[PDB]
């Protein structure tokens, strides 16, 4: 399954033949760093990396980027070309991206593009900065959509990674109201290719409740995102455990009984109420603490195991493939070859199936 562009039906995603599909994937980061390319291509051929990811079961890649790679002539600076990656030599960051998108499509993976940073120096709480403007943001998103227009390997865009304070949901002040910005961006995108899915994260705070960045969708119920094209909107949250940082509820004595409550309040409800599909776009942990391990165990059940519920379940993409994330660690170990199969162990129940070749 997975052929052609995709669409929504209630809380499910469907391919072009109206078969339900489940996004159950991984984050491979680096094109949003100042290396301007996915990491680990200093040790691995990229096709070999992609094959390993498929082999392990992940069917979708969330591909973080920054707007720096759209500056003309921007080039990767951490690729090894000895006996590997030979066809990437002399390519721009964008030419390299082309390459990754194609092989991945050829082998049954899918790609979601993620405006993860305005520039390679770091994330922004708002969708714009003094240096990178909304207009540039939007032009870039359109530039990328036009660039993959016709290749359903890229199924849609995560408009902006992890909006947070002082972003607001529905407050009406156009300088900080992410709900309105999201529509601006989204319709710009669908104006180029109306078959793409639009993934919108939450903010961090709402009606005095605060959650993880990009995780708070509590205001989406009353102030929904409305796009020019129907059946394109996927809401998305992020969630973490203590390896990333401290939250009141890990200390709650009834943990992790509390968790589904917190999840449902912040993003769960949209799925339970059948309003829209929901994507846990980013989540992970080093699994160093018992707490984190209960968390992951619990979370995985919450997301609805594929065997009991199939594609009528939460979409997800784990953080991350890369071992070089302090806070979470990765699927691969420091050698960029050896799998942390125990970690991979946890995600088994919610994995699903590779898609059809594009």
């Amino acid at each position: 399954a997975g052929g052609g562009y995709w669409h929504t039906s209630g809380r499910e995603i469907l391919d072009a033949n109206n078969v339900p599909v489940r996004i159950a994937g991984i984050n491979w980061f680096g094109f949003e760093t100042c290396n301007y390319v996915v990491h680990g291509l200093w040790s691995r051929d990229y096709r070999s990396m992609l094959d390993q990811i498929k082999s392990l079961g992940y069917n979708t890649i969330r591909l973080p980027y920054s707007d720096d790679i759209l500056k003309p002539g921007t080039m990767p600076n951490s690729i090894n070309f000895y006996q590997m990656n030979q066809d990437l030599q002399g390519l721009t960051s964008l030419q390299v991206m082309d390459k990754i998108v194609a092989y991945a499509g050829q082998i049954g993976l899918r790609i979601i593009l993620d405006r993860h940073r305005p520039d390679c120096s770091g994330q922004s709480a708002l969708w714009y900065t003094s240096s990178v403007s909304e207009a540039t943001w939007i032009s870039d998103l359109q530039a990328l959509a036009q660039r993959y227009k016709g290749n359903p390997t890229v199924v849609g865009f995560d408009l902006h990674n992890e909006p947070h304070d002082p972003a607001c949901w529905g407050c009406g002040d156009p300088s900080i109201d992410w709900r309105l910005a999201a529509e601006r961006a989204g319709n710009a995108v669908l104006s180029v290719n109306p078959n793409l899915l639009i993934f919108v994260e939450g903010v961090q705070s709402y009606n005095g409740d605060s959650y993880w960045w990009g995780g708070n969708l509590q205001g989406a119920g009353q102030y929904p995102v409305v796009l020019n094209v129907p059946n394109r909107l996927v809401y998305s949250a992020h969630d973490y455990a203590t390896s990333v940082g401290p939250q009141t509820w890990f200390s709650d004595p009834t943990f992790p009984n509390n968790m589904p409550g917190i999840w449902n309040k912040n993003w769960g409800y949209l799925f339970n109420q059948n309003i829209a599909p929901v994507w846990l776009g980013e989540f992970g942990t080093t699994l160093q603490s018992t707490t984190d391990q209960t968390w992951l165990k619990t979370l995985v059940q919450y997301l609805r195991p594929t065997a009991q519920y199939g594609a009528d379940s939460f979409q997800w993409t784990f953080w991350s493939w890369n071992p070089d994330s302090g806070d979470t660690g990765g699927i691969l170990k420091d050698d960029w070859q050896t799998v942390d199969t125990d970690k991979d162990g946890y995600l088994a129940p919610i994995k699903s199936s590779i898609f059809d070749p594009v």
